[PDB]
């Protein structure tokens, strides 16, 4: 069988306790009521978890599929990369990054210590002389916030130690960079920033006669990636014009971690073996966007859409096409629904016909409209606010290494949830601890920055231009889910966060320099008198460089 996991009996162990229940201080009630609602994932769940991924994969690869990678390799072809220096992929490891089990940690990487420094070039030189060995790789479940909808089983990760993280840099992170936009063009989806997103998905459904969309939900996709599919991605790299170093270094790191390897738990004990795709290297995010493109365009080919443009970030997938009617649409979906479980990527839930922009989900976000101080329709991103809303009830109560909620205000800060509710929530308690010019972790497309809660105005017109502060009359749907999710979790009415945003706003004006900036755009919308909003000189000047070039989810990179 080529199954995607083989276990020992050894537990997936945890590496500390472990809470699940929502803690509770002070704050909560502030935010949510309804406590209950929201747990984490831990161990306890990681056998239920092993179970669902764990099965036998089939591949029958026709000519389409064949004809999309030639294509693939062609543009691939065009591609030149350099590898770095030991420096520089120290200097992209998260200083929280999980420490070696050779004596050092991120830290000492960071600083460039001999001992770290002396590990990562012996790491590397057994990369270019050994291409066979399985790489040891530590099984985690992951602790991950939610809401019930009762309880979704913790993911896995599934990560090498830090000695061949940074090798993996060294060899790839220029590649994975800049590849994913030159073989796949305007379909890449971590190129944009959340407005950039919306304007692709719009012209692109204004650009057919009848539009028809879907968003198409892989099974437990990394479970799905086969050793063909892993090796088809290693080609497709080889294809970069790179150094003959690190066409060895990506052979090697392809044979002995890519495809597969036992899995060690914290506690030292063999867990098993992975054929499938690791959830914790750096070529998670490019690897399964190539392979999703690839599976998903040959499909399009197979099922005869016409004029389909596609959108894809890792294993998610939206497709916007030319409507043929309804049932010719339906037949359609059915024969890419069958293409793509030939290539190994079933369906979750089955994919459904969409005529309507606003209703596709896709990355767990859609299209809405609002208006501008103007009156004009605006389109922007949004999404469903549960999530965002129950990971900011345990970081009010709980420090976390990524402050959800502040990646969630810079990605949604058009949105009405992430004003009302998230700016005003958390400018609250950083006001009652003077923790303003503070800077905090946090994670755009799955690389990490550390960002100054004081830059939000500036770095949300950078991203978002200066309508996001102007932005009113919110769509029914938009304001019904809202209000649908405020009443699951029991987050005070729009009519309360308005009230306690006038009191944030004024105190904020009140200390002013940039926490009065803070106050003065990103509660605007609180004021009946409602004052001038200038370019932000400070705008101008910040390095958003590789903000929105490429994803990293599971890769361990730090942009800052
Ligand atoms: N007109 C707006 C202006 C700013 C923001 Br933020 C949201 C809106 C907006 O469309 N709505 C509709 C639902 C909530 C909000 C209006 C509202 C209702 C009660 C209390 C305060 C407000 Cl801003
Ligand atoms: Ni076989």
């Amino acid at each position: 069988h080529h199954m995607s996991y083989t276990w020992t009996g050894a537990l997936i162990t945890p590496c500390a306790a472990e809470e699940s229940k929502l803690p509770i201080n002070a704050l909560s009630n502030s935010l949510l009521r309804h406590h209950n609602m929201v747990y984490a994932t831990t161990s306890r769940s990681a056998g239920l978890r092993q179970k669902k991924v764990t099965f036998d994969r089939l591949q029958v690869l026709d000519d389409h599929y064949r004809d999309v990678l030639k294509e693939m390799k062609a543009k691939a072809s065009t591609v030149k990369a350099k590898l770095l220096s030991v420096e520089e992929a120290c200097k992209l490891t998260p200083p929280h990054s999980a420490k070696s089990k050779f004596g050092y940690g991120a830290k000492d990487v960071r600083n460039l210590s001999s001992k770290a420094v002396n590990h990562i070039h012996s790491v590397w030189k057994d990369l270019l002389e050994d291409t066979v060995t399985p790489i040891d790789t530590t099984i985690m479940a992951k602790n991950e916030v939610f809401c019930v909808q009762g309880r979704k089983p913790a993911r896995l990760i599934v990560f090498p130690d830090l000695g061949v993280r940074v090798c993996e840099k060294m060899a790839l992170y220029d590649v994975v960079s800049t590849l994913p936009q030159v073989v796949m063009g305007s379909s890449y989806g971590f190129q944009y920033s959340p407005g950039q997103r919306v304007e692709f998905l719009v012209n692109t459904w204004k650009s057919k006669k009848n539009p028809m969309g879907f968003s198409y939900d892989t099974r437990c996709f990394d479970s799905t990636v086969t050793e063909n599919d892993i090796r088809v991605e290693e080609s497709i790299y080889q294809c970069c014009d790179l150094a003959p170093e690190a066409r060895q270094a990506i052979k090697s790191l392809t044979e002995r971690l890519y495809i597969g390897g036992p899995l060690t738990n914290s506690k030292g004990q063999n867990c098993g073996y992975r054929r499938c795709r690791a959830s914790g290297v750096l070529t998670t995010s490019c690897g399964n966007t190539l392979t999703c493109y690839l599976k998903a365009s040959a499909a399009c080919r197979a099922a005869k859409l016409q004029d389909c443009t596609m959108l894809v970030n890792g294993d998610d997938l939206v497709v916007i096409c030319e409507s043929a009617g309804t049932q010719e649409d339906a037949a359609s979906l059915r024969v890419f629904t069958e293409a793509m479980t030939r290539y190994s990527a079933p369906p979750g839930d089955p994919p459904q016909p969409e005529y309507d922009l606003e209703l596709i989900t896709s990355c767990s976000s859609n299209v809405s409209v609002a208006h501008d101080a103007s009156g004009k329709r605006v389109y922007y991103l949004t999404r469903d606010p549960t999530t965002p809303l129950a990971r900011a009830a345990w970081e009010t109560a709980r420090h976390t290494p990524v402050n959800s909620w502040l990646g969630n205000i810079i990605m949604y800060a058009p949105t009405l949830w992430a004003r009302m509710i998230l700016m005003t929530h958390f400018f609250s308690i950083l006001l009652a601890q003077e923790q303003l010019e503070k800077a905090l972790d946090c994670q755009i497309y799955g690389a990490c920055y550390s960002i100054e809660p004081l830059d939000l105005p500036q770095i949300i017109e950078r991203l978002h231009g200066l309508s996001a502060f102007s932005l009113h009359s919110y769509s029914p749907g938009e304001i019904n889910r809202v209000a649908s999710c405020l009443r699951k979790l029991g987050v005070p009415p729009l009519r309360v966060w308005r009230h306690r945003a006038r009191s944030v706003r004024a105190r904020l004006l009140s200390q002013g320099g940039r926490a009065a900036t803070c106050g003065k755009y990103l509660f605007n919308w609180a004021v009946k008198t409602k004052l001038k909003l200038t370019p932000i000189p400070a705008a101008s000047r910040l390095d958003l460089s590789g903000w929105f070039v490429a994803g990293y989810s599971g890769g361990d990179i730090y942009h800052s």
